[PDB]
């Protein structure tokens, strides 16, 4: 019963990693405006500019929150497993 | 019972990784406006510009949230497994 | 019962890692404005500019929050496991 | 008497790359990519048996 | 009497890379990329048996 | 009598990289990237048997 794992690669050249895992709320490049350029305007009343009310990554009610997770968030993962019972 | 894993690649040249995993709420390049350029406007009343109300990645009610996940979020994954019972 | 793990790679070239794991609330490049440039405006009344009310990463009510997680957040993970019962 | 006996390699000239040279009243400029090049490598070899034999005489005369 | 007996390598000239040279009333400039190059490597070898044999005579005369 | 008997290596000239040279009334400038280069390596070798044999005569005369 002989198991042999041999790994000798030759990686020639630089390696670049960027934004390997992006999640959640992340909008970008958004513009909300009213009367950006206005002249000879008599009255401006009851203006309501709203982007959001409440930010809650977890919002639970009477919840049995029971996750069992084994995750690997990375850029370069090397998950090697040998088993010889 | 002999199992041999040999891996010696020659990777010639640079490697580039970008935005390997993107999820969730991420809209971009959005414009909401009213009267961008206006003149000789007497009254502007009851303006309502709304983008969103509530941001909640998890919103549960009387929920039995029980996931069992084994995930691998990455850019380059090397998942090698040898088994010799 | 002989199990041998041999790993002698030759990584030639620099390695760069940036933003390996980004999550949560992180919007960027957002502009909310009213009357950016205005002239000869008599009255400006009842202006309401709101971005958000409450920031709460965890907001629970009568919740049995019981997660069992074994996660690995990194840029370069080397998870090697040998088992020989 | 401009003379070039031997000119080689990367030598570009008289190049103009421009974006919005003379512009006015521009609202947004997002994600502009103005890159001339990435990597400069004269001898880039991989597992190469580089065995050149040369006997060159660079003799350009001017009178 | 401009004379070049042997010119090699990376030598670009007369290059102008510009973005919004003469601009007015600009609101946003986001994520501009103006990079001339990344890496400068004259001899970049990997497992290379570099064995050049050269007997060159660079003799450019001016009278 | 400008004479170059042997010129090599990285020698660029007359390069102008500019962003918003003459600008007015600009609100935001975010994440600008103006990098000429990263690494300067003349001899960058990996496991290389570097064995050059050269007998060169650089003899450029001026009278």
């Amino acid at each position: 019963k002989i198991q042999v794992y041999s790994r000798h690669p030759a990686e020639n050249g630089k390696s670049n990693f960027l934004n390997c895992y992006v999640s959640g709320f992340h909008p970008s490049d958004i513009e909300v405006d009213l009367l950006k350029n206005g002249e000879r305007i008599e009255k401006v009343e009851h203006s309501d500019l709203s982007f959001s009310k409440d930010w809650s990554f977890y919002l639970l009610y009477y919840t049995e929150f029971t996750p069992t997770e084994k995750n690997e968030y990375a850029c370069r993962v090397n998950h090697v497993t040998l088993s010889q019972p």
